[PDB]
């Protein structure tokens, strides 16, 4: 069978917004930014 369950394999930290991973803090938080504005109004990037 196959396990598809995260948490001790992924990283502690990972975009609430999305649904990226990061392996430090400061690179998630800043990612955000990219989120919070910058013409967000367009075509999903997915
Ligand atoms: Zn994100």
């Amino acid at each position: 069978g196959s396990s598809g369950s995260s948490g001790s394999g992924e990283k502690p930290y990972k975009c609430n917004e999305c649904g990226k991973v990061f392996t430090q803090n400061s690179h998630l938080t800043n990612h955000w930014r990219i989120h919070t504005g910058e013409k967000p109004s367009g075509p999903s990037s997915g």
